[PDB]
């Protein structure tokens, strides 16, 4: 269901810091055009972090709409209570989101007993597919292959993984463990490639944002099994996908975006900042050209 | 204004999962009469995560009025999401809170410019004094001496840090580039001892939930410059430091103080769970019975 | 020159702690013969770290005086005193190897000014090709990638990294910025299929050690390009390349080697010991049988 | 026997890179009237990875010969290598040492099983005293306090540690479990204050050999318990300590030694580099101004 590339997509926001609704639609209606295979409302890159309960509602609800079944759509519904989970899977159940992503508790640190309450509390409350995300790079604890096999064995809605962690033994072990029917999917965009060789099937894709049709088909060679194209297309990417986390990645997409000529204001939410420095821009704006992206 | 011991005080909850304010209430009671010096509702160990943004107010508006004046109160206004944590910070402010603990962003990772834009607005939105609370084994980023600095140039009303990061020479370094007016407390019950030797004044404590008439015995033994006496109460008080975090402190509070016969119950909000192993029930009864307070 | 799978050969001691030639020449033969590709006598597995200097010397003799130019032998050459790495160097030109493996200094600590005057001085003491060997796991510093590219730049025989760091993305940040040409070499057995399909062409491996015809195998059907046989031989392999490394691999592999009837003691020098557990025994023994290689 | 400020001493070479016997000497003097009240030669600061053998020996009988009984002498007889530790053990024993220093081996990673193996093989070998120094920054490995302990109780002649680690919660640990009679030393300069408040008596230090008396001072002051006194003498160090490993500090202390006119050269081994950026030797210069002990 979920395969190849899928943007984690940016939440654009106006001048007076509301959703701007025209811009996300326009993004997405973007997205599936160059090729995205599915789509990512209200993560991580969503800056779901900041969003009220009523608006990232709204960002999965317009998702779903705008998608209208060309391609499906995994609603964020992470977050670090379980209530509060809860509320936001049922919700994208109940407007049409095709699976759900819920990322490992942060800040509060749960030990394994925790996460076994956590994602089972989650899978008995709807029956959507549930994919695990897993990045301790933001959540300090790392969910183990132990722990995710037992949920996969337990709860049959528990389906898959984002592995943001970088370490692709770790997608070896997690095939093995859980199964080859346990969808993988890559949260890190630098090493996709080899995380798709050890079993992984797709990537949810902060890159995918800004150059949506080149990481379509650099996931297209992959499953083709035309890895020496693959290859070509991981060198061209690299860079870019380097030069979008110099600093945080939400204001590196939001600026590529802009100068690409997209719909897209810079405005971001504090803690982050739309302020980049200028050797970033420069970075960001060399790998651009580098792939060839400007219209201009 | 804070010195010395200094409780992160527990949210108990009814077995029906709502705020347990009777208990609440005589937890405070208990903790100013034991000794301690000050209050910080709603932090950590106060089950902020899963507080909803109504409990959160609620919590602090009745530490405030049970306080009383009697010790001052020192609002947990954490958050990821600068507007929340205004929000917070200006309810704190209204209904008579003497100052506020806000925590570094956790899971969104914003940069350095990030930390100065979050704590910069609330430092603006509000008049009450801010303590910055560095934790990055929960929080992953760090904010680093000379950003905690500039802060405290520019913005007359951040007045101090919780430091949890347990590495003391921290202490000499924010001592130096802040000033000895900085107030600086431990964030770390295990290192407080040495924390106050290189420049601090107290401890945000776990540990004063469960024993605050001997962790204010010690506090005052290291005021008084007695620190001979100071490394006695650290002898017998380490055991227990260490046993209420083998799991997560919330749990392991609660069950220490249902052990002492206190009227808390074990409910807590999941993802933390308050069943505890075999083992570390009994590591934590050993460190109680060690300082007496059961057994003998 | 080399490729595939390349063991980083024990070193066998006898009964009474002195170098087992028969049974290191007996090893280097039975490699040879089951498919491995090329050798690297006195690593880390060969456990460098506690042969004297003549040990040391007479291994890498021992060893290209075997291979008699069927494979080439990539001697080991590491220290963390850059006078005693040139005399090993040395050494290993003058005896008849074809290349060498040199770490990245250890316990000391260099600076990247330090990196660049270690490397520089061996490569301009010796005329064989170089391999960078970065393990941070074991050296705590990191040779960073523009250091990397650097010493390719300003000397022609440093030729080639054996990248133990297990995070793939570097092989991609190596290819790009040392060239398609620098010859990239897994360091990491169980993540050494992603790294190859990021642009290495081998694996100096562990396993290999006890498994060599299944790890030259699957290093084989990675470079025709069948990567479905290739993770097919992944998921096999992968519990062996993980308990073998559950206790020090050094014991470990010689515990597994005795067991399959080679003739190879299970004598280590201190501080390593052959006493392993009995559920890290079971865990080799299990994943060995998976592998179908006991001849009984 | 080891309290107060013992250096780490530096190893000083001629320009022809031969150990130059007469400034090691005179170093060692001036040490002992300044105040030092203990010598640790050929120890990671005296650069003993680039020692041969023999170098490593003449440093130690140089350092006992010349001490002569008036200070204790700490020999080190740190390797990854157990027979090599015995060996520098044995020499430093026969030439007149007091007690040896030895660190948890670096590098070959050995496990618990390996370090019990290590430090007893060296405890039976000698009758010295012996110090575990435990530095995980340079060994990656960490000697756990359940093991410190163990070997405590084993063997009689394991009498402290020399703890580098830097987290002050250590020291109390190993206070409780090893007993107020181990010994206790910092092995981090900018943490020895809070060290000796939680237990310890001393530290071997990187910053005495550059401003001995100082050192002293501030260790006499921690002794007496005039701990208001010793914080002033941390704000005065704590610059000094941090400039001296902004770069290695090797080349930091001898830089810093010859900017106060002692006859030390600037002469250090590869891997190590004696030159340093221009920032790194102002914040150097600007540290000694601020303890007077240049320009004032
Ligand atoms: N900032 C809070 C609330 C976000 C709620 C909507 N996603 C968090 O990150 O958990
Ligand atoms: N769970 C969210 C919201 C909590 C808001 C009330 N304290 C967080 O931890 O950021
Ligand atoms: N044990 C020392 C010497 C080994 C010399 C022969 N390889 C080291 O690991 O550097
Ligand atoms: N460089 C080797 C040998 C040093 C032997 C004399 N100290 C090591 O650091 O282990």
């Amino acid at each position: 269901m979920f395969q190849r590339s899928i943007p984690a997509l940016i939440t654009p926001f106006t001048k007076d810091n509301l959703i701007d609704e025209d811009s996300f639609v326009d993004h997405i209606e973007w997205q599936i055009s160059e090729g995205s295979s599915g789509l990512v409302p209200a993560g991580t890159t969503g800056e779901s972090s900041t969003l009220s309960y009523e608006e990232h509602c709204r960002v999965v609800e317009l998702c779903v709409k705008t998608a209208a079944g060309r391609v499906p759509v995994m609603a964020g519904a992470g977050s670090n209570n379980t209530k509060e989970s809860i509320e936001l899977a049922q919700y994208a159940q109940n407007t049409g989101a095709d699976a759900l992503l819920v990322v490992v508790p942060y800040y509060n640190k749960p030990n394994k007993k925790g996460l076994l309450a956590h994602f089972g509390s989650i899978a008995n409350a709807v029956s959507l597919p549930i994919y695990i995300y897993n990045n301790p790079s933001r959540t300090v604890i790392e969910m183990d292959v132990d722990t995710m096999a037992e949920l996969v064995k337990t709860y049959s809605n528990i389906v898959g993984v984002k592995d943001a962690t970088g370490r692709i033994e770790l997608a070896s072990g997690q095939r093995i463990a859980c199964g080859s029917d346990f969808i993988q999917l890559s949260g890190d965009d630098s090493s996709a490639l080899g995380f798709n060789v050890h079993g992984g099937v797709g990537c949810i894709s902060v890159t995918a944002n800004v150059a949506p049709r080149i990481c379509a088909e650099f996931q297209k060679a992959i499953s083709e099994g035309d890895y020496r194209q693959a290859l070509e297309y991981q060198d061209k990417l690299f860079p870019l996908h380097q030069a979008l986390f110099i600093e945080p990645s939400i204001s590196s997409v939001k600026y590529a975006l802009s100068r690409l000529g997209r719909n897209v204001s810079l405005v971001v939410r504090a803690p982050m900042v739309s302020i980049l420095e200028k050797e970033t821009m420069f970075a960001i704006d060399q790998a651009l050209d580098h792939i060839g992206l400007c219209a201009g």
